[PDB]
């Protein structure tokens, strides 16, 4: 139907008159889309014309190869990527098992997106914004089972020393309700923003049963509204994980917490801390800390860190239906559940 098990409800181009298309490029998915927007008669429809399922069965290896073998070469380049800007009709980008791709997809005033199965990685353009998946003024977008990937490293000399490589999900403006899951997020420094600036709040976004590993920061960087993170499989953050601004709210439920630097925390505003909601984690008190490598530090600028492992507030009921596991299951099956080629497969408490 419409379930993502979080707060975007979309079927994406899975609706009634679907037009199924293969792209072979990045190329390919432009001019898809571009051709989409026509009528019978040649003439745009604003917001897209029919609804579409796009097969991606492109593999950018090489670049991504070269890419990987000299990373600091990467963010001076052009960015690449593929903009889905006002489309409302209903899209889903599915990458074939197989593929790859060295550009980003950039969704922009649209909605009812799906981007699913994609191994996206080492893309170019750090220093000019070259998220691998950017959601911007746009609700009812669900990102799943993707593997999102580049080096957890800083290269000297790039633009205020931050721009080595972008992030893997942004998610900024008017994207009121998202859904992120079953992602394989790996060797990233600024996984993903939600929310652009102090007064960019809001938004409610679901982060469940993503698998993250050697990522530095931005977990994600919340600033206002809901975020309902339940398991995720967070190993070797080595700056911080959660970090919840802008008076936010987060229910932090059932996830697995392991060898992580200020995992659950509210800093570099100096002020309006967000709260949370801790529920079944791995970690249930402080103690718990030295058994799965939790390490904690201070802020040059007032700070709040989850070092009591308290809830420091409250969670609205969420609004949707949802079911999940244990955390130790989350550490024992996820990897097996989250990336591509897993076809699709989702956790239920029978496999655990
Ligand atoms: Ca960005």
């Amino acid at each position: 139907a419409t379930d993502t098990g979080g707060y975007a409800a979309t079927a994406g181009g899975n609706v009634t008159g679907a037009v199924s298309k293969t792209a072979t490029s990045m190329q390919d998915i432009v001019n898809i889309i571009d051709a989409a927007r026509l009528d019978a008669n040649g003439k745009k429809v604003k917001g897209g014309a029919y609804p579409l399922v796009i097969t991606y069965t492109g593999n950018e290896d090489s670049l991504i190869n070269a890419a990987a073998a000299n990373i600091c070469g990467q963010w001076s380049k052009d960015p690449r990527g593929v903009e889905i800007k006002e489309f409302t009709k209903g899209i889903t980008i599915i990458g074939a098992n197989g593929s790859s791709a060295n550009f980003g997809i950039w969704i922009k005033k649209s909605s009812d997106v799906v981007v699913q199965n994609m191994r996206i990685g080492y893309l170019p353009g750090g220093a000019k914004d070259g998220d691998m998946i950017r959601v911007d003024d746009s609700p009812n977008v669900w990102v799943d089972h993707n593997e999102l990937f580049a080096a957890n490293h800083e290269c000297d000399g790039t633009p205020d020393n931050d721009t080595t490589f972008e992030s893997a999900v942004d998610i900024k403006g008017a994207s009121n309700t998202v859904t992120v899951s079953y992602n394989y997020i790996h060797g990233v420094k600024k996984v993903g923003l939600d929310g652009s600036s102090s007064s960019d709040t809001g938004r409610n976004i679901t982060y469940h049963h993503n698998y993250y590993n050697d990522v530095n920061a931005r977990l994600p960087l919340q600033r206002g509204g809901l975020v309902h993170a339940y398991n995720n499989l967070y190993t070797n953050i080595t700056g911080s994980g959660l970090n919840v601004r802008q008076n936010g709210q987060a229910l932090i439920e059932n996830n697995w917490f392991e060898k992580a630097i200020n995992p659950v925390t509210s800093r570099y505003d100096g002020k309006n801390f967000g709260t949370w909601v801790l529920k079944g984690n791995n970690i249930t008190k402080p103690a718990d800390f030295s058994t799965y490598s939790i390490t904690w530090t201070a802020d040059t600028k007032p700070y709040v860190n989850a070092d009591s492992w308290t809830s420091t507030g409250t969670f609205p009921t969420v609004a949707y239906n949802y079911s999940p596991v244990s955390a130790q299951c989350v550490k024992d099956k996820l990897p097996g559940y989250a990336g591509v080629g897993k076809n699709l497969a989702t956790l239920t408490s029978t496999a655990c």
